[PDB]
Parts: C-alpha cells; sequence; structure tokens
C-alpha cells in the first residue's frame, strides 16, 4: 500500500547522457549507438536566440566545433545534420551502454520520467505529465536542456521528449527525440502563448481508483451520472471531457475496486462542486491529474 | 525555475540489487562488494510471522539454502549472518556495479530517494522523509522488502534505509543497513504503535523558500515573529519546535531571497492560521514538508 508519484528507473538512460558544446554553449545529449542527439540551439551564441536562422548558425559548424564528452572521455563527430529542432551528431564510436529504445511522440495526458542533467550529469529523476496544451511542468534550469523524458516497458526504453526551453511563464517546452516540438512552440527567445490548459480528467479518475485501492475512500457518495451530466461539469471546471475510450481505459480499475467508472464520475463531480472541505486524498489537498490508469495499475501490482 | 519532488538518479543502487529467495520467500538483497544484505524475515514462513524466533529458524538454513540472483546469474553463498534485523550473505564473487558507497543513520526529517524492487528488479524512484516518528509514507507492496533508500553526493551512494514492513496502518518501517529499526518497530506481524507525528518545520520553511525563488509570493507578508511566538502556533499545529539550528541550516535560502528567516516564520503562522484560502503553493493545496534546506539548495543550483 501507499501511493507515490513514481519515476521509472534512470539508470539505462543515465548510461546515454553525455555533454554538448559548441562555442561557448554546453548542454545535455543522448548517445545511443553512434549518434548524439541535442537541442540545435547548442549552435546559438546569446545575440542570435531572439531569431536564430539555423540554417546559417549551423553552416558555420564543422565537425569538429562539436565537443562530445561521456564523462572523462571525449567521443569523435564524423559527422552532424539537423533535423527538425534537433541536431544529430554521428560519432565513431557506438554507446556500449545504449539499452533497447525506441522514440516516441506522446500524447497529452500521458506521463512521463524526465532525469534532469548539467554538463551531461544526471541530477535527478522526476514523473511529469505533458499538459493537455502540451507544456511540461518541470524542474529545470539553464544547461539543463538535452535533458530527456521517457517511459521504460521491461528493459525497452521509449524516448518521448528532449528538453529545449522555459517560456516566460516559467513553464517548459520541448520537442520528440526527431525535433518536432509538442504544441505551437519555436526556439526562439520571443514570449510565446501556451493556450488554455485543462484537466486530465481520466487521470483524476484513475487516482481516484488509487485512493479506494489504499483506504481513502470518504469522496464516495450514494450517487451516479452520466457521461453527458458529468461532462457539462467538466466544461465548467475546465476538465477534459470524458469519453468511452476514457471508461474503457479505466476498466481494470473499475473491475479491481468494483465501482463503476459513471459511479467514480459522481464522486469527482461532488469534489469539483464542493471541495475537499478541508480534507486530503492520498497525501493531497487538490485533485491530481499526473497519473495515468496505466501508472495506477503497475504501481499498484508491481510491474519492473 | 520549476519546482519537484525529485528523487536521486538510480543507476547506481539498480546495479546492487539482487533477489534474495529461502525457502518459500523471495526478497530483494542489495549487493555491494561480496556481500548481499537482505531483511532478515527471507526466513520465516506464514506459521512464524507472529513472532519468529530468528535466532532459531536461521539455525536450521545452510549456504546452499539462500538462492542469490543477480539477474540471470546465480551467486555462490560462502557464509551467512544475522547484524540485527539483516541477513549479510557472503558471497564469492564481488559486484562488479558496486559503486563508491557508505552506510548511514539518517536522522528523522532528512529526505532520502527510495528505488521500489520486487524480485530483485527495480520498478520505480521516488523521494521519501524520514517522518519524525520514524515510518517514511511509501509506496511499496509484498514482495518490496529489501528495496532501499539512499542518498547520493557526487558518486558516493549513502545507503540510509532497508525496508521491513507495513505496519497495519499502511505506513512503513524498516532498518538502516546494520539492521537496526529506525523507530520502536520489531520486525514481527504484530500491531506496532507508530508515536505521534508531526511537521517538519524547517522542510516547510525550506520549500517556502524555495516557492519565493520560483515566483509563488502571494504568501509573503507585512509581519514578523520570534522563535518563542512561532512555537507557541507551532505546538498548536502539530509542527516540530523551530531551533537556532535550523534558522543557521535556512541560512543560504535566507540570503539568497533577503527574506529573513523568522519573517518566512510569520509567513508560516498565518498560513497555519488562516489556511491558503483556496490557493496553491508550486503546485501544492498543503504545507509541503519533504524538501529539506538542502534539497532545496541542490535543486535550485543545478547540483549534479
Ligand atoms: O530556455 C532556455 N533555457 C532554459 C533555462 C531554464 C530552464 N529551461 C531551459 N534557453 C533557450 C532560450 C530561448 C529559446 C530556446 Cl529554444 C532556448
Ligand atoms: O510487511 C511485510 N511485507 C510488506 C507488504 C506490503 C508492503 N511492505 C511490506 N511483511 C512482514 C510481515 C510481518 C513483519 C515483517 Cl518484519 C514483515
Amino acid at each position: 500500500s501507499g501511493f507515490r508519484k513514481m519515476a521509472f528507473p534512470s539508470g539505462k538512460v543515465e548510461g546515454c547522457m553525455v555533454q554538448v558544446t559548441c562555442g561557448t554553449t554546453t548542454l545535455n545529449g543522448l548517445w545511443l549507438d553512434d549518434v548524439v542527439y541535442c537541442p540545435r540551439h547548442v549552435i546559438c551564441t546569446s545575440e542570435d536566440m531572439l531569431n536564430p536562422n539555423y540554417e546559417d548558425l549551423l553552416i558555420r559548424k564543422s565537425n569538429h566545433n562539436f565537443l562530445v564528452q561521456a564523462g572523462n572521455v571525449q567521443l569523435r563527430v564524423i559527422g552532424h545534420s539537423m533535423q527538425n529542432c534537433v541536431l544529430k551528431l554521428k560519432v565513431d564510436t557506438a554507446n556500449p551502454k545504449t539499452p533497447k529504445y525506441k522514440f516516441v511522440r506522446i500524447q497529452p495526458g500521458q506521463t512521463f520520467s524526465v532525469l534532469a542533467c548539467y554538463n551531461g550529469s544526471p541530477s535527478g529523476v522526476y514523473q511529469c505529465a505533458m499538459r493537455p496544451n502540451f507544456t511540461i511542468k518541470g524542474s529545470f534550469l539553464n544547461g539543463s536542456c538535452g535533458s530527456v523524458g521517457f517511459n521504460i516497458d521491461y528493459d525497452c526504453v521509449s524516448f518521448c521528449y528532449m528538453h529545449h526551453m522555459e517560456l516566460p511563464t516559467g513553464v517548459h517546452a520541448g520537442t520528440d527525440l526527431e525535433g518536432n516540438f509538442y504544441g505551437p512552440f519555436v526556439d526562439r527567445q520571443t514570449a510565446q502563448a501556451a493556450g488554455t490548459d485543462t484537466t486530465i480528467t481520466v487521470n483524476v479518475l484513475a487516482w481516484l481508483y488509487a485512493a479506494v485501492i489504499n483506504g481513502d475512500r470518504w469522496f464516495l457518495n450514494r450517487f451516479t451520472t452520466t457521461l453527458n451530466d458529468f461532462n457539462l461539469v467538466a466544461m465548467k471546471y475546465n476538465y477534459e471531457p470524458l469519453t468511452q475510450d476514457h471508461v474503457d481505459i479505466l476498466g481494470p480499475l473499475s473491475a479491481q475496486t468494483g465501482i463503476a467508472v459513471l459511479d467514480m464520475c459522481a464522486s469527482l463531480k461532488e469534489l469539483l462542486q464542493n471541495g475537499m472541505n478541508g480534507r486530503t486524498i492520498l497525501g493531497s489537498a487538490l485533485l491530481e491529474d499526473e497519473f495515468t490508469p496505466f501508472d495506477v495499475v503497475r504501481q499498484c501490482s508491481g510491474v519492473t
């Protein structure tokens, strides 16, 4: 029992972190096989960041200008290429620590672990959700760029995120490992509108099932609701509309607890309309949305 | 910017996890050098757990009865010994993945990362605080015993905790790596009183400084207080009494923000007496106490 915001074990990802330097900028790279991936803004200077012409900035750079260091060993760069907002540096040595890996583009509302790094060295690991508006509320400082987000299925690391920037609002933006930004963001030092965010309804419901499994049941009530009635409440409280797909994904949790999904929706409806009344659920005084139904089943079953 | 409940990178600890089986019980062991450490209750059966005579149960066991598996390789056990509530299994092979390590007994209120494991395999990593009452509010299932808590200072892993049991209340109890329980707990299937817990005042204050550094300043006020006046409020709200040692430890955070420690104490006093008024601080609707001043400085400075 007990429920924590649990990150994946970061060992397989720590073995992939390197330092990338170009000119006066140093950030993190991910070394998989004979390729080092890093944000393309490593090639910029303070004069460039307002509206960099990346194609032009990269033309002034040669293989020898990209200094890649993995701990104490220097990697030899034999090729460089820009793919969207990421640079791919071909190196002459395949990473002996390369795990089984995939590059995936996660969907908004899905979760992942972030291994925050500075100068190619890991500082910490935390669990994140990709917000419905494609931002992440992380913990990153200048130098953390190139830190990656990932999920692990037994021995395969699915990399889903690479950190690129902090918006003027303090929220974070980045790309998939093909350099495609999540959201409307561009890698420029400019004010950029993050769209209206909503709460990930299916995750809140999954976390309410996690609460029930772990003994916190005060919020359960004698009511039920329909998808339509619930969705009017979700609309009013800036919650993502619930669909039958979401109900279907909550099936295992519904089967384990014996509480029908629409009955849990009626609990959530009462928590939205009345608040917590100074009470807590799994140590929280607000409705948590950064656990998916998959995360709940995995944590409550002990998947390694 | 941003503030997360950040765990240490778990790679150095994942390389130490093994599976320990004795009879019909399987749990986790920590393999450091040529020694495997695990909870001594691995030698019990369901008939024994109410009041095991560990000395007697261990006498019926030989080196060949302790099956230690590190992934796919079996380790050869050449010695066994009980030290307090831990078994030390001498193996003929030193762990090639042994990092620089220390065994430390942490103080209540200090934090650490837990690498939850099942059958010698890591499932996840999370940050914990040792409660003032020597319990930990973790996430552990049956089979998680032997999972360890640790801190990392550059390349040295200070192991501080090994998981032994879940109390009937759902909170967790365990030992240091010499087998000494934290708190009054004994490794028996019996109801055991956890003492009255309090909130870790110095940590809440450290987290209020983390909030200020990251832009959340609404709670700051025009008031100040004394250690004595604050301690009367702390007494009323079951907060640990604040001492000059705690104020001294908050010195760096006080210097960085320019907010005197007693001024931050007056903010905390108003939050205790008036609550949050439906507002949040660093994404939380309650006062967080699982970040030490050291954790705040480290996260806000980027120590790797
Ligand atoms: O945000 C940037 N760095 C940073 C700082 C703090 C936290 N995370 C990241 N650098 C940057 C500046 C302007 C545009 C771009 Cl793409 C990158
Ligand atoms: O608690 C025990 N296991 C467990 C289950 C769930 C979460 N954490 C641990 N086993 C045990 C039973 C009785 C006394 C002792 Cl020391 C150990």
